[PDB]
């Protein structure tokens, strides 16, 4: 399942994971609430291939600031420590999956 990632670990994390989708969320925001329980469908049918980490914004504004995250929920999908997909706003899973599978062998 999702795990929690903060501007501490936040850099290990990617660089100890092949394939890495960060979703930068806040408790305030309804959008969030949406794609959550997305995000845990998507963390369970590519288990062992991806991992899913969740950043809140409000609890680590310097990661958010260091992508320059304005707007919430964004996603960003992360291959050997690098960014390569973003995705903006609460998305059915359907295109979640799309970006997934574009950076899966």
């Amino acid at each position: 399942k999702p795990i929690e990632v903060t501007d501490q670990n936040f850099d290990e994390t990617l660089g100890q994971h092949p394939l890495v989708l960060v979703d930068f969320w806040a408790e305030w925001c309804a959008p969030c609430r949406m794609i959550a329980p997305i995000l845990e469908e998507i963390a369970k049918e590519y288990e062992g291939k991806l991992l899913v980490a969740k950043l809140d914004v409000d609890e680590n504004p310097k990661t958010a600031m260091r992508y320059r995250v304005m707007s919430i929920p964004t996603v960003i999908l992360f291959k050997d420590g690098q960014p390569v997909e973003v995705l903006v706003g609460a998305q059915p899973k359907r295109n979640y999956q799309a970006k997934i599978e574009k950076h899966l062998p």
